[PDB]
C-alpha cells in the first residue's frame, strides 16, 4: 500500500537541464510486468543531475530507483 | 508505462464472498519496496474463489499476480 519505490539499471542516454528531465534506457522489471525500454524521468531532487552526467558521458550501466505516477515518472537516486 | 502486473505469494488468510474479497499475507517485494505484508485483493472469477478457498484450507503458499489501482488490489491470477 506504502508508495513503490522501483529498483531499475540501464543506461543514462539524455539530460536535460532546464526541465530538469534524465532519459534513461532502462531493463526489463519482471516482477511488475514492464519490459526493457527508453522512458525519461523527472528528478525529484534537482541536485541529482550531476551524477548522472557522469554516467551519460560513461555510457555504463547504473542503478537507481523511481516513483511511477500514473504516466509521470519521478527518479528518486541513482549511483 | 504499460500497466504493471505484479508477482506475489503469500498464504490466503480469509475469503468474503460477498464482497468479493480475499486476504492474503504476502511476501516481501523487493523491487518495488514493498514489504511482507497482509493486505485484500478483489477477485472476479468465481475459479479464484474456489483456489483460494483450497489455500485457504490448506494454508498453502500460492502464486499470484495483480493490478493496483489506487486504493485496489485486483487479482489477475491464482495458482496452487
Ligand atoms: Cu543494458
Ligand atoms: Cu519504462
Ligand atoms: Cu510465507
Ligand atoms: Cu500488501
Amino acid at each position: 500500500m506504502v508508495q513503490q519505490v522501483i529498483r531499475g539499471s540501464g543506461v543514462v542516454k539524455a539530460i536535460d537541464m532546464n526541465s530538469k528531465k534524465i532519459t534513461i534506457s532502462h531493463e526489463a522489471i519482471p516482477a511488475v510486468g514492464w519490459p526493457a525500454m527508453t522512458m525519461r524521468f523527472t528528478f525529484v531532487n534537482a541536485d541529482d543531475a550531476i551524477d548522472a552526467i557522469n554516467a551519460l558521458k560513461t555510457g555504463n550501466h547504473v542503478d537507481f530507483s523511481f516513483i511511477q505516477q500514473g504516466n509521470i515518472s519521478l527518479l528518486k537516486s541513482i549511483n
